[PDB]
This record gives structure tokens, sequence and C-alpha cells, in this order.
């Protein structure tokens, strides 16, 4: 199963990792993305959770707009998870770099419950321009499923580690 992680609460852990080396080594049955409303994976976990995919999760994300339409901010969607898990939560966490409402990364973590346990990163984090301390109190305070949380700089997963309450 998922190795090496520090439990931070009853439901929450954490872990620093790349989350596409986690996935492949796990193959959970849900890994969550940091999508956006288009399913556009160019940077970030996005982009990374792509490659690894060989482009086979931007191939299937645009099937899934063409016929859907966007998502919403604060929005997710269930599709493959290629060759990383059973399924991909493709989760929408507000950019605060496109001035997008930081309020919307609580209802981002309520598409967790809908899961008994995922592999995740930190949403609105990185490339989103949220701060990473603010999300994983929100993670903490929202999510009641098992999240294992992959923070990739392992400077952030010290200050993170170190500054919990």
């Amino acid at each position: 199963s998922f190795s090496g992680y520090l439990k931070l609460t009853d439901n929450v852990y954490i872990k620093n990792a790349d989350i596409v080396e986690e996935a492949k080594k796990v193959k959970p049955t849900v890994v969550v993305n940091a999508a956006n409303v288009y399913l556009k994976h160019g940077g970030g976990v996005a982009g990374a959770l792509n490659k690894a995919t060989n482009n086979a999760m931007q191939v299937e994300s645009d099937d899934y707009i063409a016929t859907n339409g966007p998502l919403k901010v604060g929005g997710s969607c269930v599709l493959s998870g290629h060759n990383l898990a059973k399924h991909c939560l493709h989760v929408v966490g507000p950019n605060v770099n496109k001035g997008e409402d930081i309020q919307l990364l609580k209802s981002a973590y309520e598409n967790f419950n809908q899961h008994e346990v995922l592999l995740a990163p930190l949403l609105s984090a990185g490339i989103f321009g949220a701060d990473p301390i603010h999300s994983l109190r929100v993670c903490v305070d929202t999510v009641r499923t098992n999240v294992y949380l992959a923070v990739f700089d392992k400077n952030l997963y010290d200050k993170l580690v170190s500054s919990f309450l």
C-alpha cells in the first residue's frame, strides 16, 4: 500500500514525493489531478501526470470537454487513471494567479469526500499561486476520507510539517 507517509490527522497523511512516481509505484484507486476547467494539462502536476500517460490523459480530457464543456472552478470529474491509477479525479482549485476566489478552495477539497482513499497534491498550491500552508489547513478541515498528500518540493514539505498546528 502507501509507504513512508507522515500522519497529520486521523485521515490526512503527507510525504515528500513526486506524485507521478508515487502513482506509478502504488497504482492507487484514485489519483487527484490539479486540473484547470478546460482540462488542459500543460504544467505543474497536470503536465507531469499527463506526460506520464504518454498524452492519453489529454486525449481523453479533450473528448470529455468536447462532450460536456468546461468544469467549474471548485468542481471535478472522474476519468481514467491510465497507467497511474484506476481513476483520475480531476479537481479544479482556484488559480490565484488568474484572480480566482480563494474561497472556492474548500469546495474543491469537498470533491475528495466522494472517494474513500486518494493520492493527491495540495490544491491551488504550486503554479496555482495559493499559500500551500493555507491549502493544507483547508484540506485537513474539509476532507473526511483518507488522503495521502504528495508534496514535490522538499523545502515546502519541511515547512508544511514544521508549521502544522
